[PDB]
């Protein structure tokens, strides 16, 4: 099926999933200088004190470090946000090379890799529902830009290992995701999509202005995983990340002056 191949890659997708052409995907380029800061746009509140990881789990497009969802535990909320977003998973898209790698741009600029922190809105009861609707999800972007290591991501890179190929899982136990924030939650805003299919128009993206720093041993790490399963020929997982595509009738809200 789908993936990141020349024969399977982004540009097939709308072959199977026909919304990769829509109103409103994601990622996109944000644009610095077109973004208007707008005033009644809150804080953000990220309230990760009680997060509980369970696991860890190579899909075959990523991994994603899942969290138990079931009560309000790791929260986002504020922001742009109407009510109380919770925390499902994270995971994130990466280069074969430090020059590329994140799925949005800044000014067309590329960094070495992109973390989603992917949320939930609970006044639609699950996952499976609140995708089905355009106020379903919110999804923390953080970019990843290669210089001094991130201390709080070590544990992620060590694990790697034991889930080298697809469908390989890992217990994933007493993980604090307040390691992988940088300092400033300044951050751009717009209406989109995931960036993956089912590429479902349910997207708040809240995307972060500050770069957080990992090294090139730590992001090197992210790049000897395996797309393929055990006892398949090896592909490296690299350059899981979708290009933007276009903006259409929308526009990027900032956080900030
Ligand atoms: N790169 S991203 O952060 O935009 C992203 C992409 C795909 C995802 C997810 C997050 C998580 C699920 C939906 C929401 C969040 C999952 C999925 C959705 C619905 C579905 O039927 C199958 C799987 N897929
Ligand atoms: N619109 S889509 O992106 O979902 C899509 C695109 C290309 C595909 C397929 C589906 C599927 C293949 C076999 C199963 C499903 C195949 C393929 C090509 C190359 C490859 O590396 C793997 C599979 N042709
Ligand atoms: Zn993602």
């Amino acid at each position: 099926h789908w993936g990141y191949g020349k024969h399977n890659g982004p540009e097939h997708w709308h072959k199977d999933f026909p919304i990769a052409k829509g109103e409103r995907q994601s990622p996109v380029d944000i644009d610095t200088h077109t973004a208007k800061y707008d005033p009644s746009l809150k804080p953000l509140s990220v309230s990760y004190d009680q997060a509980t990881s369970l696991r860890i789990l190579n899909n075959g497009h990523a991994f994603n470090v899942e969290f138990d969802d079931s009560q309000d535990k790791a929260v986002l909320k504020g922001g742009p946000l109407d009510g109380t977003y919770r925390l499902i998973q994270f995971h994130f898209h990466w280069g074969s090379l430090d020059g590329q790698g994140s799925e949005h741009t800044v000014d067309k600029k590329k960094y070495a890799a992109e973390l989603h922190l992917v949320h939930w809105n609970t006044k639609y009861g699950d996952f499976g529902k609140a995708v089905q609707q355009p106020d379903g999800l919110a999804v923390l972007g953080i970019f990843l830009k290669v210089g001094s290591a991130k201390p709080g991501l070590q544990k992620v890179v060590d694990v790697l290992d034991s889930i080298k190929t697809k469908g390989k899982s890992a217990d994933f136990t007493n993980f604090d995701p307040r390691g992988l924030l940088p300092e400033s939650l300044d951050y751009w805003t717009y209406p989109g999509s995931l960036t993956t299919p089912p590429l479902l128009e349910c997207v708040t993206w809240i995307v972060l202005k500050e770069p957080i720093s990992v090294s090139s041993e730590q992001v090197l790490k992210f790049r000897k995983l395996n797309f393929n399963g055990e006892g398949e020929p090896e592909e490296l997982m690299v350059d899981n990340w979708r290009p933007a595509q276009p903006l259409k009738n929308r526009q990027i809200k900032a956080s900030f002056k």
